[PDB]
Formats: C-alpha cells, sequence, structure tokens
C-alpha cells in the first residue's frame, strides 16, 4: 500500500469499459422460460410451507464479503475502492457463519431458511454462472441437545422428500458420518495432515455417479493427494455403509485395541442419539452410517456430516449439510449451528400434482375490441378484488383464433364477453365440461360452484 | 494511456495480496441483524405483496447481481473491479439490470407480467460494507406496442391494490402524480432550458414539494452555476409548478402552450395521459390521480414515456413508489422489440418497519413439559404429529414450573402452549385470547381440539 498502489487504483476505477468486454459480459445469455418461473414459484412456495411449519422465518444472505482462503479459482473475486479483495458466495454457509461470528450480540432466530445465489467464475469475459441455493439452519447459544437439532434438520429434508413428485416415489437415503470419525479414521490409517483436505475432497465423490473405490484410490495415490498404498488400503476397510446398530458394531471392531477407541465411541454415541431422535421425529427415508462421509468436511470440523441421496443403482447427491460450529469459530476475531444446502431449482424445479397449479386461472376475452376494453376491464378488476387470478386477452376474431393464440397457456376457465352482459365460459382444466352462458352477475357464484 | 502496463501490474498484484486484517474487521464491525420480530414482519409483508401480484398472473423473475457500471449514477454507486479490470456495479435500482437484460439476452420468451425482489446498494467511505436496502419491482413487458396506456394503468392499479392491503397506507391519504417525459422536454423547449442542463434540471425537479423542498429551494439549485439555468427560464418553469385533476390539468396545459409551436406537439402526449386516466377508472383505482407536469423522477430512464409517483398526500409529502415506461432504457442498451413499464418500491422501509395481517404468529403451538425426559420423547412425537397436519409448532426448553416456562418465553407470542404431563394427558393454555381457561384433554384429541378452536 504505497502511494504507487493507491493512485493506480483510483485510476483503474475511472477507466472506460472496453466495448468488447461490455459485449462479452452477457453475449448469448438467456432467461429461464415462463413455465420455468412458474415451476420455480411452486417449488419455492412448497418449500416455504414446510419450513414455516417449524416456526422458521427467512433470514437475509450477505451479497459479498472479504475473500476466503478456502476457495480455489472458481470463486468470483472482486476489488473494491480500498483495494480489499472480496468474493461473491460459493455457498450460503460461509456468509452465514461469518454473520454469526461478527454481528454484534443480539437475538438471532433459532430456525431460519434463506434463498441466495452462488457463483462460479468464468474465464472468457462472460458474467459468472449463477445458481440458486436454499439453506435451512438451526442456530443455538448453548451445547444443549446438539443431536436433537441435527435430527430436526434431517426431518426437514425428509419432509421435502415427501412433498415433491421427483423424490417421493424414488428410492432415497441418508448417509450419516462425522468429522471426528473421519479424522480418527485418518489417524488410524496414518494419512499425513497436509494430505487430509484433498483426501476428504476425493472421498466426497465415493459411489457418486460411478466414482467407485477404484477411482478414489487412483486419485488418492496420484500427485493430487500423495497418500501411500498402505494408507489407501487401510481407508478401504471403511468403504461401506450400513444401518446404524450394525454400523456402530462394525466400526467399534475396526478400532478395537487402538488409542482411538474411546474417542470413536463418544462419536458413535452422538450419531446414535441423532438416530434415536430421527425415529421420534418419524423420519421415513432410510438412514445409513457411512464412516467416510466427507462432503465439505472442512466446514464441519468437529461436527456431524450428512448427505441425502438418490438411492438408485448409480447414486446422486440431492442435498448435504452438517454442524458448522467450527466455521463460526474460525471467523471469530458461543453460538452453534447445523443446516443443509440444496440446489432446489435443479433438483426440484427442472422437470394432479403440485405442478397442476395455474399461472392464471381466468383469461378474460371478447371478440368486440370495445367490449374487451370496457366490460373486460370491469370483470377483470372484479375478479382481482375477490382473490381470483385473471388476465385480459388480446384482440381476437373468433374462439377458434383465441384458442390458437393462447396455445401455450393453461387456464382454469376462459370467459368470453358479448353483448347484453352475457358471458360464455369454456372450462379448460377439464375436458368433459361443455360451454355455458351465464349472466355476468352470476360469475362469482358460478366459479365457487366449480371448486 | 489505458494501454498502460501499470494497469495489469497493479491488478495482478492487488488480487494477490491477502486481506489487511483491520480491513476485514471493518467490513462488518457492529453490523446488526434484524430482530426475529422484524423478520416475521418482513415475511408477512412479502407474502401479502406476492398475493397481490399472483392475482394478475405475474411470476417472479430473477435479477442481475452485478454488471458493467452505468454512467447514469453518482458516487453513491458501489463500484467493483473484476480480474480483467472491468468496472462493475452493484445495483442502485432494479430497472437498470432489467433493461440491460431485455436488450442483451435476445433469446426468446419473457413473462408478460413479472415481479422481482432484489437488493440495492449505497456505497460508504469508511471501509464498511455498503448499505443494502430491499426493493420490489412490478413490470409489464411486451413485444408489441399494443394497448400501451392500458398496461400503464395496470401498474398503477397494482400500486393501488398495495395501498389498500397495508395498514401503513390503507387509512392515510395517498395520491398518484402522473407526468410524461415528452411533456417535460416540451416544457424545457418552451422555457428555453439548454439541452446540456436538462438532465440536472430534472434531477432537481424530482425533489419538488417532497420533504419540504419547496420551489424557492428548487430555484436556488437551478440558478446555482453547477446547473446554470437563467433566471428568465426558471420563472417560466415556475408557470408549471402545479398539480390538478386530469381534465382541468389538460386544460391548463393547452392554455399555457396556446399559440406556440408546442400547442400541437403536446397534444398527442396529453391524449396518451388521458387514456391512462380513463383505464384507471375502469380498473377502479381509488387513490386520487393528479397530473403534475414537472414529474421527473428518473426521467433519464423514461425518455419518450410516462412517469408517475405515488405519494403520501399529507401536508409535507414523501415518495411511496415511482416508475415509468422505460422502452428507451432498453433501446439505450441495444449493442451498436421490447416495451416495458413498471414501478419500484422500497418495501421494507415503507411497509415492514412498524387482527390485521401482522397478527399471524411465527409459531402457533409451543410444546413443553416439566419432565425433561417427557419433553424429549412424547414431546418430539406430538411435534411431528402437528407438522404432519400443517400446524406450526416448536419444542420448548426445559422448565421446572409453568411460572418458569411462561416467563422464559416472555418475549415470544404463541397462539397455544401445550404442557405434556404423565400418561397421554395435555394441559393447554390458550394464548391468543385472555378469556379462555386452561383445559386438560387427551393427547389423542389434540387435533380435533385445535380444529374446533378456529
Amino acid at each position: 500500500n504505497s502511494p504507487y498502489f493507491e493512485k493506480v487504483l483510483g485510476s483503474l476505477f475511472a477507466r472506460q469499459v472496453e466495448p468488447a468486454k461490455d459485449y462479452a459480459w452477457d453475449m448469448g445469455s438467456t432467461l429461464p422460460t415462463p413455465d420455468d418461473l412458474m415451476r420455480r414459484f411452486i417449488v419455492k412456495d412448497t418449500l416455504i410451507t414446510i419450513f414455516r411449519r417449524h416456526g422458521a422465518v427467512e433470514a437475509p444472505t450477505a451479497t459479498l464479503y472479504p475473500k476466503s482462503s478456502h476457495y480455489g479459482p472458481n470463486a468470483v473475486h472482486l476489488l473494491d475502492r480500498n483495494g480489499t479483495v472480496l468474493q461473491l458466495p460459493c455457498d450460503l454457509v460461509m456468509g452465514h457463519a461469518r454473520s454469526l461470528a461478527r454481528i454484534a450480540s443480539g437475538p438471532v432466530p433459532q430456525r431460519a431458511y434463506s434463498f441466495g445465489n452462488i457463483f462460479r467464475d468464468r474465464q472468457d469475459g462472460g458474467q459468472p454462472d449463477v445458481y440458486g441455493e436454499v439453506d435451512f439452519d438451526i442456530v443455538t447459544t448453548d451445547a444443549m441437545d446438539l443431536a436433537m437439532k441435527e435430527a430436526e434438520v434431517i426431518k426437514v429434508l425428509d419432509e421435502i422428500i415427501a412433498a415433491f413428485p421427483t423424490t417421493s416415489s424414488t428410492p432415497m437415503c441418508f448417509q450419516l458420518g462425522h468429522s471426528d470419525l473421519l479424522q480418527l479414521i485418518f489417524d488410524f490409517c496414518n494419512v499425513e495432515h497436509g494430505a487430509r483436505q484433498a483426501a476428504a475432497e476425493v472421498l466426497s465423490k465415493l459411489n457418486i455417479r460411478n466414482f467407485t473405490w477404484q477411482k478414489v484410490r487412483s486419485e488418492l495415490r496420484s500427485p493430487l493427494v500423495g497418500i501411500s498404498a498402505t494408507s489407501v488400503d487401510e481407508l478401504q476397510r471403511f468403504d461401506w455403509r450400513d444401518t446404524p446398530t450394525k454400523a456402530f458394531t462394525k466400526i467399534r471392531n475396526l478400532f478395537e485395541g487402538t488409542e482411538y477407541y474411546d474417542k470413536v465411541s463418544s462419536t458413535l454415541a452422538h450419531l446414535k442419539e441423532v438416530y434415536e431422535y430421527s425415529k421420534k421425529f418419524k423420519v421415513n427415508t432410510k438412514i445409513y452410517i457411512a464412516p467416510l462421509s466427507s462432503i465439505n468436511e472442512a466446514f464441519f470440523r468437529g461436527g456431524i456430516l450428512f448427505s441425502c441421496l438418490y438411492d438408485r443403482k448409480v447414486m446422486d447427491v440431492f442435498a448435504a449439510g452438517g454442524r458448522y460450529d467450527s466455521l463460526i469459530k474460525a471467523h471469530r476475531p458461543e453460538r452453534h449451528a447445523v443446516g443443509f444446502s440444496l440446489n432446489w431449482e435443479k433438483q426440484l424445479a427442472k422437470p394432479q400434482g403440485i405442478f397442476s397449479a395455474k399461472r392464471c386461472d381466468v383469461l378474460v376475452a371478447s371478440f368486440d375490441p370495445s367490449i374487451l376494453r370496457s366490460s373486460g376491464i370491469e370483470l377483470l378488476q372484479m375478479l382481482w378484488a375477490h382473490g381470483i387470478s385473471a388476465e385480459l386477452a388480446r384482440d381476437a376474431r373468433s374462439p377458434e383464433d383465441l384458442l390458437t393464440t393462447y396455445r401455450d397457456e393453461s387456464y382454469s376457465w376462459i370467459v368470453i364477453i358479448k353483448q347484453e352482459s352475457q358471458l360464455k365460459i369454456k372450462t379448460m382444466h377439464r375436458k368433459d365440461v361443455p360451454d355455458a352462458d351465464i349472466q355476468a352477475k352470476d360469475l362469482l357464484a358460478w366459479l365457487k360452484a366449480e371448486i
């Protein structure tokens, strides 16, 4: 920070945009389709209904903050006028953990959900790729009942699984693990500390999308990690999952006679308590212990780790989470938190069900332009005042051409105005209901009758 | 020279330094979160807003987070550099990012009616993170210029529906003030305001009669050499410092332009505003509408189109919301098709900062028990039962007596408290009304007992 550094800086901020860069920023960009935005709205609304059941309010998310040493070159890095290097979020937990550690003493909600954007940086002058994330978090100010709170987060995911068509009839499972278990397995297997973060990162793909143990062992023995053949064969003794009571037994036997047995046992007791509470919450998706669980383990140091998976032959991640007390502490220049993160638009939005809801229930139409723009409007505003969703049609010559113009919409009813305050109603949410002429004073009563 | 190697050298260098620690703690020293009360009120407001929007068939559209800086903003804008040295900004409003995307995405279909929630940012000087405010926009976007005034009246109607829905506004007097960018420019011609000063003139005029900024304060700022409008022009502009209802106001404007070239030029513009007023009546807009010929809020965004503000029509006036038709801001982004009209509203400051909508509870039922072990067994069991029947409920902390529990939760407000006792027995304290006595029921009956209380 010499006088050199600061004059060039203010000069950088007065430089005019290279036109080629201004075009590169959004060349080729698209907007989601209008039906996409309607499926997004249904999903977001369904999700919020679930969270609110638990007494959860929505919390805000930080838009940007001083960069984290933890991320590689996929993070979007930005310089402000003081020269400090800031980033856009790669996940929501980093910002929330920072908040919990820096924001002055105050009451925070114990249960909270948040919708935010996360960003992957591009190299070709284009704007960053954006993705939607949703988190649900339970934040407490004492170490009382940490396992109960963790079971509640699992329960929320199970409720999500039940409410959506893409998950509620697909085989689904949870895999539970724990940071202390993973680090004791690492001690047991004599993995050097310098290699453990990359080891955990490789292990986070295990049995996901055909990344089988053979693939894992290649990456672990490669220069990308550098673990010895002896250490990798010992880690392989933990490449399994099982139901909790069996799993605890299998793990205790692996560690029998070692200096790690006591600390492993402590850890298994906590995982058992989370299993007990999940039965009391009546979690319906099956639960396994997977001792090499490791998704984002760096954020969950000392805490539980869990993933929610599509339990088909080739498995895929649906959501993941963990207890990230330690990520709060690492930001301290007496709060605890557990939660999950989920890419709801990818897992649930991208495709008689919840998606049967209509963007708009009533199209108000008419084949007289002047009737459309007088009586059409009065009907329209009357529907809105009674809570009914409606919009005005464009001009049209005949019902043949009106239904042709609106091929790509789905209404419950089309209401056609004609002379002498008479309406024709085409029922569109059902294909066995003929058209009917009613007096306009009767439109409300006619609608309430068909619901 | 922008082709100067000092530029790379300092960029690469500065992206490689690690955060000066004092700067890391300054970013959020003493930053405060909303209270849990604030958060439930923000949830209620946002929910009422979305109910109004969905009535019109609107869906939520995403908003851009950042983009190359615009020259339309002052030093308030948050500026940031990416690794190429491109200067980017955080938004100061949602219309800029929306108009850019409409111009640059090309692509295909766009929802006709859309709302969006987004953050806007004011820069600071003290190394603290920027101030953030929450904005909501409602926009009508079409590929055809058909029924232009009708779409504009719907946006006005939406604001009228919002006024009716919130106690903040439903009782207090409100008014709409409509103008038009062509009217404003024609007034600038007639008053002989030099083209080079018109942008500064409209920025000053956008404060007129807001928060005590009377005309004499307006005259001060236009005469000052920063702006430099002649005293003869400022007095001719004063001939337009008024508002009237539409028919009267159209008449005053024709009288003022009578016998000049501008009589005929303003004519088509006055007809457009007349059509918007009449579609307002058809939409049953209750808030009174004035024509204010010097309307100029963000006029740079609304060249060639209507402008309008929604005001607290008290003695001293303030802005509730504002907007206009920004076809031309879309056109200004075309690299060298789309028409859009909408409003923007700082919904947290206007509606969320304090039956009624704000009576709804964050949590309906507190599940409690004075036996620690019952709390953590049947407590949890009752809890998931409720959640499976759509009822909001949370578990209580340990408590020795109801005196203890009721005050541990003194700063909370439930509609029922449920105390589990030995056997399948519940003691229920009704908490919304203070005239209902405690009733002991069977656990097997909690559902029907609640269904029969609402």
